[PDB]
């Protein structure tokens, strides 16, 4: 998972 806003296009939460 990538829940931080900085994940950007990688956001997956």
């Amino acid at each position: 998972e990538c829940c931080n806003p900085a994940c950007g296009r990688h956001y997956s939460c």
